């Protein structure tokens, strides 16, 4: 069926294409998004998928969320600049690409070549994305999973960094606004990571509500922004959610944590948005297997299906999901599978009753409380109630009924 969920994905995003690379004998190599692309397929998840054809982002589009002068830079080639030559031109060629132990060839990452095709890979993955996501926003399809690199949400206006050149997410949702007159666009960005430039980019914006879930620690976590406080400007004021976890790994927070942030931040104050589309800044450097420094938190990748399925709850289903960071090829390639399944309306592995018991901890329920607190000033679900923040999601329903 083609009223199905999309996929993107693009080969020249990636430094070097093997066949075999998954593997399943010895050798590690072949990166991220080859390693989630060739799960979608052993799992069969690609087959029920409409795979879409994506492109380069137009100068034009990138430059709807960046300036000019970063485009330019990062965005055009460079040889281009350096007036054609041939026996200068065939010497680049020899440096950028090396033979590898497998006999197949790939782009060099230990010359300059490594962030200039990275910055490249970077205009096609905005392509891609708003590829999908217009795909989405029309009907074409029902759903999107992006399945892109890198990541983008990092990415200020003139400003590159986290490994972020330009912010896809950013971009599409830019286009939606200008090309179809999207009223009311949620971004979701549940990356563990603060997405920075997406705060940014619709910040004065009410037309776009900006909801993250991220590692805070009162401001000493990478990037270190993205405090409870920052809730909008202008006319944006209300419409900029950062659902910041403080108080560190004692202990690390889990399903629990998430799913209870769902139930009483997120789902509420979407809800009552209610927007016509919604873009998720997907990154897995939550779930477990990502080490303190980059992540520290133990989510399960069947955690993100269940997360993805609630978000599909609202703008009648039209949700696209982009790939962000997270670095553990299973964590990753788990979650990518238990997100693109939830998408083709698959049931959903039932989480483990331990998860279903277990109530948030006490650092999580404190990080929920204060977002509220701030945000009760701007939504009437937060000035109805008091906080059930502590209650495990079993307590929730169980004291629901009566
Ligand atoms: O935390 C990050 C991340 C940048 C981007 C991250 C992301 O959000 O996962 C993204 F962008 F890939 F999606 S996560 N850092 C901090 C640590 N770091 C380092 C380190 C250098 C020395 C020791 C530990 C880390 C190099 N580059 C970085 C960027
Ligand atoms: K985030
Ligand atoms: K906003
Ligand atoms: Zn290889
Ligand atoms: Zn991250």
């Amino acid at each position: 069926p083609r009223f199905t969920t999309g996929l993107v994905y693009d080969t020249l995003m990636l430094k070097h294409q093997c066949t075999c690379g998954s593997s399943s004998s010895h050798p590690e190599h072949a990166g991220r998004i080859q390693s989630i692309w060739s799960r979608l397929q052993e799992t069969g998840l690609r087959g029920k998928c409409e795979c879409i054809r994506g492109r380069k982002a137009t100068l034009e589009e990138l430059q709807t969320v960046h300036s000019e002068a970063h485009t330019l830079l990062y965005g055009t080639n460079p040889l281009n600049r350096q007036k054609l030559d041939s026996k200068k031109l065939l010497g680049s060629l020899a440096s950028v690409f090396v033979r590898l132990p497998c006999g197949g060839v790939g782009v060099d990452s230990d010359t300059i070549w490594n962030e200039v095709h990275s910055a490249g890979a970077a205009r096609l993955a905005v392509g891609c994305v708003v590829e999908l996501v217009f795909k989405v926003a029309t009907g074409e399809l029902k759903n999107g999973f992006a399945v892109v690199r890198p990541p983008g949400h990092h990415a200020e206006e003139s400003t590159p960094m986290g490994f972020c050149y330009f912010n896809s997410v950013a971009v599409a949702a830019k286009l939606l606004q200008q090309r179809l007159s999207v009223s009311k666009i949620l971004i979701v960005d549940w990356d563990v990571h603060h997405g920075n430039g997406t705060q940014q980019a619709f910040y004065s914006d009410p037309s776009v509500l900006y909801m993250s879930l991220h590692r805070y620690d009162d401001g000493n976590f990478f990037p270190g922004s993205g405090a409870p406080d920052e809730v909008g400007t202008g006319p944006g004021v209300g419409f900029n959610v950062n659902m910041a976890f403080t108080g560190g790994l004692d202990p690390p927070m889990g399903d629990a944590e998430y799913l209870a942030a769902f139930r009483t931040v997120v789902m509420p104050i979407a809800s009552e948005f209610a927007p016509d589309v919604v873009l998720v800044s997907s990154g897995f450097d939550a779930v477990e297997g990502h080490p303190t420094p980059l992540g520290g938190y133990n989510l399960s990748a069947r955690c993100f299906g269940y997360l993805t399925k609630q978000l599909m709850g609202l703008a009648g289903g039209r949700i696209v999901l982009a790939l962000e960071g997270g670095h553990d090829l299973t964590a990753i390639c788990d979650a990518s599978e238990a997100c693109v399944s939830a998408l083709l309306g698959n049931e959903l592995d039932p989480l483990p009753e331990k998860v279903l018991q277990q109530r948030p901890n006490a650092n999580a329920v404190r990080s929920m409380e204060k977002v509220m607190e701030i945000h009760s000033k701007y939504w009437r679900c937060l000035q109805r109630t008091t906080s059930t923040a502590g209650r495990s999601l079993i307590e929730a329903q169980t004291c629901e009924n009566e």
